[PDB]
């Protein structure tokens, strides 16, 4: 149907029909009598599959031959949504599979929402892992990544009462399609025990196993006929009434490891359970890393075939766990290791926010990683002993820098760590790498400034536009061809069309097309119309203070106390779309979606204000629900105090999809305003500079509460229970907060907010100029091709060079 | 090669190979340079399999079509072994899998071995289950197998220092081919709870819910295209920071149920999780059954769409929850509902012995299941006034004969609420059935006559016979045909070639293979040689004090001493096998394993026995190594006291292949001498009414001890520490067992047990004679065929006719 999806040629359709029965019938044992929609969703996705065989079997035959410089991306996370669409879209299957199942008189959309997303990750850092091994593999390097195979992802969230309600995420349950269980490398990790110091070197003894036992999972290039390898491990007890009994009943607090994702993206909370899982990752991954060095022993090489990055600290026990290989197994002296390890790992940051950086109490690591703790101990006092030669005196510094700190438990920094150990560390935006420099980091960049660097963020161009947007990516391809897809920097090419009729006609049918789509969509699994003719304004993104939903739902009351007062006015219709999920304990966030419906409640119901304003909490925000909404959009909202989100990435998808941006001058908008430039973008709010002028003298709340009538308007109706009348000071902790203890300065931005979104409102009205600033931000969204970023990663941090050339076959 | 294995023609050899690489490219991602032998054996059982898919699609589709009486045969236990030979054999692939595999340069046989057994039993009793479902596929019955997929087997037995160590099974590690998931049917069953009597019935609410998820694996009948179905029920959580984790954590409580198989097959223990195992399978089950009958609303037609055995008491719940469903739910009146309970019920009953009969303590189903004990109590009450209208005035059978028991904590008798709920009980051998009808059940016999039989145990000819011992099936087949592996009585054909010196020949010959490619497995399995020339006396079966592996040992130490007090004198040569495992709570079973050891450590490494006599212990011994062991043997010893084993199966086992029996009138034993002749057994020791008459004036093991000088001096070996030199009390408590609290006589039987053996030793050094006595054993073996079995079943207890017609393909 669209020449973007690939042909339909006659031979590959019948082969496809054919090869889906076969599954239909040999590997479902069903007929189509008694098929369930599952069943057919199933012999699709192994139709699929058997496509990736031969290319994953000579893609890693490939790299034994040429055996090239392998990247292993280590990560807690990895946010990968689902993959059949993904997998007809890199092989060029998908007009060949929608016209085979269509002649089956089946619905390939119906069967691809059955399959459950692969939610192993909490948001932005989970996503980017993501989005980074599909432009590896695009980009021909020999990449893996390495994470754990949790039973149960993010959890699914539901609305009861306009509260959170937390659902466990059994995505296993009718089992997953595309990994393949790899027995043969199962591996054992120790916990616990002693170190014992003998005649030549220690010994880590008396330690209690687990097994690790690796499922792989096939990533494909885009049409590059290249499949890499995404391996998790999940964790499994050795195998050696009512005492026999309860032993095997037992063995799942061994297994329990791999059994669940931690929620928690706000503040880090130092459980057991996540050190085990952290620990876990590492000491398989390195088994299975050095393993494969060997099969290819001076470790003098090392560096040079191996290249290890951390996606934030959470696998940082990947550096002493390397020196304790290196030197308690394979006997290396220290100063080696230690050369061979800062050259082999890398180190991301993605925050400068304190609670959230992770801070290891020692009698945690005492106990169950001892001889981990002796490690860090000695590679802090070589570190400090660098400090103290490099700044004589400077006693202040020492205290700073160490991997220790002092006080009332003694904790290990993992970050400081990580810089200490790695030989390159980076700062996912341009002013995020430059606060880390300024702030955090200051003390290691003046003593190590070769080792600071940015990687600005970015998103595969496959999944977010190809995938969730074609019928942008068509009207794109039918005026510059479909190279843009894997070389974004073409896009420009599309500001020589930013004065032509048909072209501006064509962007803004299908964003209204997406709206139609996505208005419906609200209505068959929820329950609620909305004008697809109004301004889609969408914020959507994990709940956090920082994030400033708050500031978003101050002017969707302002929005509403203006009607109200002048209900015969005309205002530009708005749809607003909140979403998000809130991690469990944090009280704060589950208070702001409780708001967002409250708001909801009195909005949606007011005769007055008719079908003008729609205030909508989209529920389970996910990666599968990314496409869909994203694609709708026209105002995208990023409104983070600045200099507190490090990049974002959700600001690149709705860029590169057709929607203007409103938002701060923080993370990745600044760059992105550079691209597109500034009068085409909707900048407001205190930059960084202010920010920091206004801690110096103290943020005031109530100054500005005094000064704004319509504020004070807001927080009046907040506090006298207008939004919960049934329960008039179920908001006061809000209120309380906003009053006295906002870390993130809402009011402050407040006023210019307002104005900055009335201007947003004044281009809605005119069409064609709204459509016309739209092309200019989609013609310039190139930069933020994770394809970009990648090819930075590798020539200036893993030495590699990125190959756009295919494979055989 | 041998043509009972069936043909091996080019096109179906040239497609097993095209299929076999087809799986192991596209379903093991492999080729043959990095494919591992298991990735082999993987490769084969797909490649099996798919044979099966459309055998197994038009089988249950024609049940649906013709719509026949369903048989439902519910099991705690389901001891299946390994599945891939078995599905060549019933399919009639085996040559064509094997020449196949060979052109690809693989041994079959030894991919075999790969694959791990389905242990989901404990011995006899789930061994019986998976004969029988073999023999209804077989007989074209619409049976299905219900039970539990447990996720962890019998144990695996580790000898250590001549002890038993008990390790995990974990069986479904590398994933199980045969079965498949039915995510469609999984059903909710309740736990806890209360009960609320309202104006209409009783309702049991404030239940905990826990899902069971079923997994069908396919039964194939003996090539007559029948492939039926057992399914196993696995248990599932509901779906619906640190509380948040532990709610995701706390969902293996509930999965829990589905964990393991107790392994205690000696004695009866009330725990709670056994209770919650047994409720499970037959809450899913009914369910089940009730959704194919009202898919096929008046229950009166119930009985006759549907038959419920119920395999000893475990599934005995099935009673008051058909009842609980019927009244609660389909708002029968009790009378009627009761009528339909009983016609579709019946139970099999398999001992006599107190310790091992369910008697479930009130208070623990008054917590976990509310409803069924008062549903049990009111089927008591009008059970025991039955009784009172029958024997006016009886106030002691009243007692004796109510579901519920009186005393220290007050028990549910389930063997009677199973007589009571069926309308048919039987025994399984002749002799066990006439002593329930004597003994235990004696006061229900009296009330109701017409509900107890007999139906004499037995066991499938193809695993174990075509199966295991093709050599000998071979022989047989050349001179009658192969008609018999699916009606074995026509092996008596073979009584007029017990002179034939070419059959003579033939039978002793394949006997000698077998006991050299055993005593192979032997030495490349384990380590130590064996004199194949040697007479294989073997015993393996559970151990339990009533099988008296006990008695066995002291024939082997009185052999020994004879032979120490007379080194120079000629004695057949023996090698003394025994093996089975132990309950792990069984003490003294245990006890008995560590002196069988200690026996071959000293008996095995005297110089002056030479080869003459050894003693091994098989270790692990389960239905794949009784697939190797049993056509080996020479000797079967079935030594049991009278009285106590119900049946028995492995004698049988040994009499189809080629192995004299020596044992007492005990379970099947009986009829196995009935049917091959009393001169063709070696039969000896206390009759049922010789231990009666010793019980009646007191059974005294001094009196034995006193009068048999070979008897005493191996008890004082064992006081003394003979066999235990560095732990000279080690075996104490089996001394003190035997002198003063031995419930199984063990002394009594010694004399006549030595005589017996004597006779056996005569018999083998005349090779032709032993080997006719062999000949009409194996002759006359056709009534423990469980075809037999299953069709006395059929039609003396489920109403149904079998099938031998062959089916479409
Ligand atoms: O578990 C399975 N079992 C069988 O396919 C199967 C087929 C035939 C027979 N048989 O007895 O003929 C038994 C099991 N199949 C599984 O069904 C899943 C859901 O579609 C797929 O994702 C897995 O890759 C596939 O192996
Ligand atoms: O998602 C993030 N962090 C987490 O999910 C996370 C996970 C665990 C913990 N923890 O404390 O355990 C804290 C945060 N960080 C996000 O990573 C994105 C990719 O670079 C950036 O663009 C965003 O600005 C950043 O906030
Ligand atoms: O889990 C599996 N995954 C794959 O076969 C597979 C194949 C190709 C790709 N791929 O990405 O191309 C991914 C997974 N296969 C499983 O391997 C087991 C052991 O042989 C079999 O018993 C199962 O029936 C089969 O589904
Ligand atoms: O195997 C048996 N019993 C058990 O495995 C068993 C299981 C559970 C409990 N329990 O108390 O829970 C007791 C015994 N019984 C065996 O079932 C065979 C088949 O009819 C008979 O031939 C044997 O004589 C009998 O001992
Ligand atoms: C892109 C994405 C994110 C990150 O969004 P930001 O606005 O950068 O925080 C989070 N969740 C999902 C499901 C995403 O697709
Ligand atoms: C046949 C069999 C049994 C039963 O043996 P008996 O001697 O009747 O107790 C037990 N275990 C296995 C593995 C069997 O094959």
């Amino acid at each position: 149907q669209i020449s973007v999806r690939g042909l339909a040629g006659v031979e590959n359709v019948t082969e496809l029909k054919k090869n889906f029965n076969r599954h239909l019938h040999f590997t479902l044992v069903k007929d189509r009598n008694v098929a369930t929609p599952r069943d057919y969703y199933f012999a699709l996705a192994h139709t699929v599959r058997d496509h990736l065989v031969g290319r994953w079997i000579r893609t890693q035959q490939h790299y034994y031959e040429k055996d090239p410089k392998r990247i292993y991306y280590l990560s807690l996370e990895f946010y990968m949504g689902r993959t059949l669409q993904n997998t007809m879209v890199n092989l060029a299957l998908e007009n060949a599979c929608d016209e085979a199942t269509y002649q089956l008189g089946l619905d390939m959309e119906e069967l691809e929402e059955i399959e459950e997303d692969a939610g192993l990750g909490n948001g932005g850092l989970g996503r980017l892992a993501a989005c980074f091994l599909d432009s590896m593999a695009t980009l021909g390097l020999a990449a893996y990544g390495y994470g754990i195979r949790y039973e149960f992802g993010i959890f699914n969230q539901k609305i009861c009462g306009g509260w959170q309600m937390e659902e466990a995420d059994d995505w296993l349950r009718y089992g997953n399609p595309w990994e393949k269980a790899r027995p043969e490398f199962t591996l054992p990790v120790h916990f616990y025990g002693r170190v014992e110091h003998t005649s030549q070197g220690a010994k880590w003894v008396d330690t209690q196993v687990v097994l690790a036992m690796p499922y792989d999972t096939p990533v494909p290039g885009y049409r590059n006929n290249v499949v890499n390898t995404m391996r998790l491990w999940s964790a499994k007890a050795p195998n050696d009434v009512g005492g026999y009994i309860q032993a095997v009943l037992d063995r799942n607090l061994a297994e329990n490891i791999s059994r669940v994702l931690y929620p928690n993206d706000n503040f880090f909370e130092g459980k057991e359970l996540r050190l085990k899982q952290e620990y876990f990752v590492v000491a398989a991954t390195l088994q299975d890393i050095i393993r494969r060095f060997k099969s290819s022993t001076n470790f003098d090489a090392f560096p040079d075939k191996v290249a290890i990055q951390l996606n934030d600290t959470h696998p940082s026990l990947a550096i002493p766990e390397l020196m304790r290989v290196l030197v308690d197994l394979e006997r290396l002296d220290w100063d080696k290791a230690w050369e061979v390890t800062v050259k082999t790992c890398a180190y991301t940051n993605h925050t400068v926010i304190p609670e959230a950086l992770e801070r290891w109490p020692v009698h945690l690591l005492e106990t169950l990683l001892p001889r981990h703790l002796q490690i860090i101990y000695e590679i802090n006092q070589r570190f400090l002993n660098r400090v103290a030669a490099a700044f004589p005196g400077d006693v202040d510094r020492l205290r700073r820098m160490s991997l220790v700190e002092e006080g009332a438990v003694k904790r290990i920094n993992m970050a400081h760590l990580c810089i200490a150990g790695s030989h390159a560390v980076n700062g996912v935006a341009r002013i995020h790498s430059e606060i880390l420099k300024k702030t955090i980091f200051k003390d290691f960049y003046e003593l190590e400034p070769h080792k600071f660097q940015n990687k600005t963020n970015g998103i595969t161009p496959r999944r977010w536009l190809v995938l969730c947007n074609p019928g942008l990516a068509e009207i794109i391809a039918e005026r510059i061809g479909e190279e843009y897809i894997s070389d974004l920097d073409q896009l420009r090419k599309l500001l020589s069309y930013v004065d032509d009729e048909a072209f501006i006609r064509d962007v803004a049918k299908v964003k209204q097309e997406n709206k139609l789509k996505f208005a419906a969509y609200l209505e068959r699994e929820y329950k609620v119309h909305i004008n697809p003719n109004s301004l889609f304004d969408v914020q959507v993104k994990r709940i956090h203070e920082y994030k400033r939903q708050l500031l978003n739902c101050l002017h969707v009351i302002t929005l509403y106390n203006r009607i109200k007062k002048e209900p015969n006015k005309f205002v530009v219709p708005r749809t607003v779309m909140i979403g998000g999920k809130a991690a469990p304990g944090y009280h704060m966030a589950k208070m702001i979606i409780k708001l967002i419906t409250a708001i909801g409640d009195v909005v949606n119901h007011d005769p007055v204000v008719g079908d003008r304003l729609r205030v909508i909490f989209l529920e389970n925000y996910r990666v599968s629900l990314a496409e869909k909404v994203i694609p709708a959009a026209d105002l995208s909202e990023q409104i983070s105090t600045a200099g507190t989100e490090a990049s974002g990435t959700g600001n690149m998808k709705f860029m590169l999809n057709g929607a203007l941006t409103i938002g701060t001058m923080d993370g990745a908008n600044v760059e992105m305003a550079e691209e597109a430039g500034e009068e085409n973008f909707f900048i407001f709010g205190m930059r960084v500079e202010d920010v920091d002028r206004l801690d110096q003298r103290g943020y005031n709340a109530q100054e500005y509460y005094d000064r704004i009538p319509e504020l004070r308007q807001i927080i009046e109706q907040l506090s006298s229970g207008f939004f919960s009348p049934k329960q008039p000071d179920l908001f006061k902790d809000i209120v309380n907060m906003l009053m006295h203890h906002d870390r993130f300065k809402v009011f402050a931005d407040y006023e210019e907010y307002v104005k900055c979104q009335e201007r947003v409102s004044a281009l809605y009205k005119n069409p064609r100029e709204w459509t016309r600033m739209v092309i200019r931000n989609i013609a310039t969204s190139g930069k933020f091709s994770s394809d970009r970023t990648i090819a930075q990663y590798a020539r200036e941090i893993w030495g590699v060079e990125p190959s756009r050339q295919r494979l055989p076959a």
